[PDB]
């Protein structure tokens, strides 16, 4: 009668977006915390294969892995480190959005997927800005509730993307699509004390895909942004003209 | 007709020592420009991990090619295209990757994520990866034969193609598949091993079954024998549960008061 929830994010264990959500949460829930042990925004998806992991457990029960990436921490928590396993992953409060094209790189939304295949559909949530961590924490029990009340019946995964704004001046909620950027192209050089050029990954893209149904476009104008996500790459709609490409080319076909 | 008549920016996830890139890069350099700029070690299970919180430095080998020192394989493509390059490449090659890279394997894939980034570039990325270790020059055959088709006639619709050789003579290859990615069960082992000290550290295990591995999959082109190739995207959206999610927020009173 109780969710069980598998708390964590890509900020790091120490983080005061899931610390704040840890405190709302418990109120209400029991919840494990297996978070990284640093800052790995940008970790995206990526998993150790190479090494194995060290886990560390500090004094209220939260456990951190030692340079686990957001995947690898939901990998042990559901697999290993909870018995029996969660009732589902939340990731966040994350200290900045999560929108458009930048979700294949987030390691918050990467967390959240690693969580698909639980009871509940996983949420992933982020602030826009780095202030009101309150106001996301309120959005994420309203939706924790709302999934004990009515199951929803699609959907793996939320991607949750809240305005950084006191919860009173919230509009409320848009259900969006990931919009998108033109590509980023500006490298940061900066040369080392010996002249070497080292080189600083610059910002992203100006906005290309940012009109009214798209995540960016809600969260702009003071609406929370709830996104479906899946892990299906496969871009369906390019699958007649790839065949017929194939075929005009010659390539796999003698004729 | 022509040795140098393409632009290619070469990477991989396994990093540049890999025999899977060496091998691609020997067949691509009979007719095209070929870049190398890869990681400086195996970094499978990269995904489209990117360094935020560093600088990378590059490191180039007597041969010209380049290794991105600690980078990730988006990080190569990022700085390849971005500032390491003159000219620009035409495309980005990701591979030949030393195993498959099939169904929703594909978010975690390295070898995808460097293909994925050079997907606004003049020609769709190529992704390859080989169902095994053998045989490279089957799945170099089939990169040389797809990039040859791409100056014959351009792709209209698809920005990326998600390749998987079978690990099979050349002779052996049945044909060609377009197709969709497939999908596994979860992983769900952990292995344990205890350090000298006495502490448990934990290995990921290996992939689930599959679970859709369907005549349309991925993963059936590569188990008969024929090459896959699947147009992948970025977006994320499952625009199928829209409505789904809008109906289900109302009726459990979440962000409407009634
Ligand atoms: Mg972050
Ligand atoms: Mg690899």
């Amino acid at each position: 009668a109780s969710m069980r929830i598998l708390l964590s994010n890509d900020d790091g264990v120490h983080a005061p977006g899931i610390q704040t959500l840890a405190k709302a949460l418990r109120e209400f829930a029991d919840v494990q915390v297996v978070a990284p042990d640093r800052n790995r925004s940008g970790a995206s998806n990526s998993l150790t294969l190479e090494s194995s992991l060290r886990t560390f457990t500090f004094d209220n029960g939260d456990i951190a892995v030692q340079m686990g990436t957001p995947t690898d921490c939901v990998y042990l928590g559901v697999n290993a480190l909870m018995r029996p396993r969660p009732d589902i992953v939340v990731s966040g409060i994350n200290a900045g959005p999560n929108l458009g094209d930048d979700v294949i790189y987030s390691g918050t939304v990467a967390a959240a997927m690693a969580g698909r295949h639980l009871g509940f559909p996983a949420l992933a949530v982020s602030l826009n800005g780095y202030q009101h961590y309150d106001t996301a924490a309120a959005v994420t029990c309203a939706l924790l509730r709302g999934l004990s009340r009515e199951p929803l019946r699609t959907g793996r995964i939320l991607n949750v993307n809240v305005p950084d704004l006191p919860l009173a001046q919230v509009k409320g909620i848009r259900v969006t699509r990931c919009g998108s950027r033109h590509p980023a192209d500006k490298v940061i050089p900066q040369e080392d004390p010996r002249g070497n050029t080292l080189y600083w990954i610059g910002p992203p893209g100006d906005k290309y895909d940012a009109g009214p149904d798209t995540d960016f476009a809600a969260v702009d104008e003071g609406y929370v942004s709830v996104t479906p996500l899946h892990v299906d790459l496969t871009a369906h709609s390019a699958h007649d003209v790839v065949s017929d490409w194939l075929d005009s080319v010659g390539v796999g076909t003698q004729w």
